């Protein structure tokens, strides 16, 4: 048996080329060299208020992605969390063996509440007990994540370890997988900030499914510095949107950054965004050719839904039986 | 035909306190209202316990309530664990409950010890439960249940009833301090007649039970001035039937001796009748699994219900079979 895969993205806000290069990237890479099942996690989404309509239409939205971006339902499992109550089922014996303030100290639950003083849920707080259940159910060896998802699969290595000297091999302890560039694409007109998918300000993200016309003008207006003369060379600390145009074409082109570093020798910031917004539009234009292919065609979306939560379901029920069995359940006839 | 819910905490063994104090009326009432036993193994692993106990007691507490005489063809009793929809509902609560709520109800408490009043109010409101039977302790839980139903009806339309307490209450104090309630969470058993109790063990406890200094003994109710002699008064009245009144009367030039003996035989007589029942049922491994799956099997089919009215207001694409 392969080694397993497992990572998961919500379907709230607009999934951006932040949310493709530290995440969907590698997950479609991933498909062949390892079992991989990949998530719409509803549950989470839902830690931040959202419209019904909104969130039924969004979880379809993120399907449609994930197959656009290269998922393979032949290869890979695909589901949406709400269909697969064990994840709930976990994440409760999990709350008894996770601490107030391994919770309270979470830098996601902290900034949230920032942004969301009048929802400071209980589910906001507790968000990272649900995502260890996630992860712990299917036997994970790796989770494809970002940069600002670490401090979150660091609490469900904890959370596996200390279960598994209680009671025995139950769960496998999951690593982080994070790619080497784009783990941390940054707001094109604050550059000091993470590219958000729910951004106040639209100018700051580029969309996997924004026009691309509209992409190109937010490109040439993402903000450089005042070098003079003007220099294409990465440093986060003095040239922090060059270091992240740098940071988005080598993740588009695959090229390195000291292959990009010569090849704008001599060159100014016309040259470099040129090149970012070619990147970006011919691969959103690409993506959303296939998107609408699979985003119109509901007999299939639902057919992906189905196939995939019965093969989560069957992963899933094995791992909480062994858990139940563990802490001392009456197990169910 | 109203909806009640109790949550049978499975730790912990019943009392005469509490049946006589009751479940013994909670039996009697089985056909005027549709009562759900959930035994909450759930609720239990917020506290640290050896798992092969928790897994016996589960078992000891559907035997007892068996033995007691809830009826699995009138009630539903059933395993929390068994309901996957308590967990679904529950993670959906999380969404809609104040974190403030719960701190109002450190840094090495489990979440479990912090978040329960949610899995409590999912408990509650999955079954479209009227009328919840709560100790003191769990009044400011109930509390917040309704504010949940309350606060999710307005976003989502009428998914929840909002559940009331069951307001209406025999009187059993602990034999060594009779000013305190018995209780099955007391660490002192003396203070306690557990329902499983030998009579040798009822004759032992109820011979060490405080009276008073009264001379010449006086075998009279008050509760003031003779907490002891009263609480025996009141043991010997829930048993037996028998009036205070008449019971003074019965007791008259006796002294408290005369009146333990009789508590004594009381008690053990009433214990008997329970505990052939009890290791009839809990040694019947059969009998004990079938009720546990038909009752679950009746919960989810209730519970399945409310969650799918709480996941289509809620805006989840529906699962696919
Ligand atoms: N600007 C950015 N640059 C690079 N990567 C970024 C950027 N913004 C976001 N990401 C990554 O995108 C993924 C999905 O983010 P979500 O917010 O949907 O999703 C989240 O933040 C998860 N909690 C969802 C989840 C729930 N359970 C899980 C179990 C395993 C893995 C993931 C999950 C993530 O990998 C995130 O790190
Ligand atoms: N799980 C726990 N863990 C720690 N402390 C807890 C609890 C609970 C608890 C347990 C089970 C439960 O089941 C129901 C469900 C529905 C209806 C009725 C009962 C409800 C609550 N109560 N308390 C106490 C501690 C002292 N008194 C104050 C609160
Ligand atoms: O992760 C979690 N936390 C939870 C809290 C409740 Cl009440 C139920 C399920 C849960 O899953």
């Amino acid at each position: 048996t392969k080694p397993i895969v497992f990572s998961g993205a919500q379907p709230s806000g607009e999934l951006t080329i932040g949310n493709y290069m530290g995440a969907l990237r590698q997950w479609v890479n991933m498909q062949d060299d390892y079992h991989c099942i990949y998530c719409i996690v509803d549950q989470h989404a839902i830690t931040v208020r959202q419209d019904a309509q909104k969130l039924r239409k969004a979880t379809l939205d993120t399907l449609a992605l994930y197959l656009a971006c290269g998922i393979d339902p032949e290869k890979s499992t695909i589901f949406v969390q709400s269909h697969v109550p064990e994840h709930a089922q976990l994440g409760w014996a999990l709350n008894c063996y996770t601490y107030f303030g391994e919770l309270s100290r979470m830098t996601q639950f902290k900034d949230k509440s920032a942004r969301y003083a009048e929802n400071i849920n209980a589910g906001l707080f507790d968000y990272p007990v649900l995502m260890a259940a996630d992860i712990l159910l299917y036997q994970t060896n790796l989770v494809p994540v970002g940069e600002d998802q670490k401090q979150h699969l660091e609490l469900s290595r904890d959370i596996a370890q200390r279960f598994n000297a209680l009671y025995g091999e139950i769960f496998k302890v999951p690593e982080p997988f994070i790619p080497k560039s784009g783990a941390r694409v940054m707001s094109l007109l604050e550059p000091t900030k993470k590219m958000s998918k729910s951004d106040d300000n639209r100018n700051n993200v580029i969309g996997l499914l924004e026009d691309p016309k509209s992409v190109v003008k937010k490109i040439k207006r993402a903000v450089t510095d005042s070098d003079e003369p003007p220099v294409v060379r990465y440093d986060v600390q003095n040239k922090a949107g060059v270091s992240n145009l740098l940071d988005i074409l080598s993740a588009v082109t695959g090229q390195s950054i000291p292959e990009l570093e010569k090849q704008f020798e001599g060159k100014m910031y016309g040259h470099l965004k040129g090149e970012v917004a070619d990147a970006v539009s011919g691969m959103l234009t690409e993506l959303q050719e296939r998107y609408h292919r699979f985003r119109n065609d509901e007999a299939f979306l639902q057919q992906v839904m189905k196939d995939g939560a019965e093969k989560a379901s069957a992963h899933a029920s094995r791992t909480l039986k062994a858990v139940y069995e563990a802490i001392g359940f009456v197990a169910k006839r």
